[PDB]
């Protein structure tokens, strides 16, 4: 189970991490903690 972020965490900030899953889905996989 290997996933990698491919976004600026900046985008998956606390404000979009639990708001913009569009990043926190599989863009900020680890970065947020969703993969």
């Amino acid at each position: 189970r290997s996933c990698i972020d491919t976004i600026p965490k900046s985008r998956c900030t606390a404000f979009q991490c639990k708001h913009s899953m569009a990043y926190r889905l599989s863009f900020c996989r680890k970065t947020c903690g969703t993969c």
